[PDB]
């Protein structure tokens, strides 16, 4: 599949990241499982990056742009839109389901 965007609490509503802007974000990555492997909340620091460069995974450069500023989102991510088959080593298993609950800050 996808990436599937359910709401945890709304944005504005009117502000969408188009390609090129940056997005800063707090973000928890879990496996399908439950397990986190990364989080930016335990390191105190917000995640910013170009929509449109492949910084992220695509699962979060066709999800993120479905998110208003000041949203928080669950983001559920097939691993095609993820780390694939190979997955990531001692990190991300193969084929793996990914869970991000995203929070959009700003545009830059």
């Amino acid at each position: 599949m996808g990436v599937q965007v359910e709401t945890i609490s709304p944005g504005d509503g009117r502000t969408f990241p188009k390609r090129g802007q940056t997005c800063v974000v707090h973000y928890t990555g879990m496996l399908e499982d439950g397990k986190k492997f990364d989080s930016s909340r335990d390191r105190n620091k917000p995640f910013k990056f170009m929509l449109g460069k492949q910084e992220v995974i695509r699962g979060w450069e066709e999800g993120v742009a479905q998110m208003s500023v000041g949203q928080r989102a669950k983001l559920t991510i097939s691993p095609d839109y993820a780390y694939g088959a190979t997955g990531h080593p001692g990190i991300i298993p193969p084929h793996a389901t990914l869970v991000f609950d995203v929070e959009l800050l700003k545009l830059e």
